């Protein structure tokens, strides 16, 4: 079977973490401890094949930041994750996208931008916004919630699915 190496980056509290344990352990995670470094294994039957998806799941705080840069090496398609009610983590996104470069020392590595937080109201990114930035970098757009699982399997089947297409 094949595997897919996939890294979810984004500021701190957007909720990567949230996003990967509600698709590999299906249960929403309320409370906010930060991450150093995690990595969640599943197998999954994607669009007729049997996956091995390797996931991990990233710092956001720059505390907990340290040596980011070296397990992503391995990467093969990024999530760059933002909360559609946090403005600044919107415009952090390049960041994200310039360590990517950075660490696969590409311009064209398989990647989908996140709106994450969807189920919430205090919305200060609209998705139209959104959808130009990811048409910038020519990738896709998804909404997600971790809180109800609205796009969840969306966004990092999309993402496996942008790898088969490099
Ligand atoms: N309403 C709502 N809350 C969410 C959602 N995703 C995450 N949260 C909440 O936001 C907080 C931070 O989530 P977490 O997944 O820890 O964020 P993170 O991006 O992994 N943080 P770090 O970079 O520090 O590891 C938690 O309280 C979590 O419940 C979502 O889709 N909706
Ligand atoms: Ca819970
Ligand atoms: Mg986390
Ligand atoms: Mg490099
Ligand atoms: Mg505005």
């Amino acid at each position: 079977m094949t595997e897919y190496k996939l890294v979810v980056v984004g500021a701190g509290g957007v909720g990567k973490s949230a996003l990967t344990i509600q698709l590999i352990q299906n249960h929403f995670v309320d409370e906010y401890d930060p991450t150093i470094e995690d990595s969640y294994r599943k197998q999954v039957v994607i669009d007729g094949e049997i996956c091995l998806l390797d996931i991990l799941d990233t710092a956001g705080q720059e505390e907990y930041s340290a040596m980011r840069d070296q397990y992503m090496r391995t990467g093969e398609g990024f999530l760059c994750v933002f909360a559609i009610n946090n403005t600044k983590s919107f415009e952090d996104i390049h960041q994200y996208r310039e360590q990517i470069k950075r660490v696969k020392d590409s311009d064209d590595v398989p990647m989908v931008l996140v709106g994450n937080k969807c189920d919430l109201a205090a919305r200060t990114v609209e998705s139209r916004q959104a959808q130009d930035l990811a048409r910038s970098y020519g990738i896709p757009y998804i909404e997600t919630s971790a809180k109800t699982r609205q796009g969840v399997e969306d966004a990092f089947y999309t993402l496996v699915r942008e790898i088969r297409q490099h």
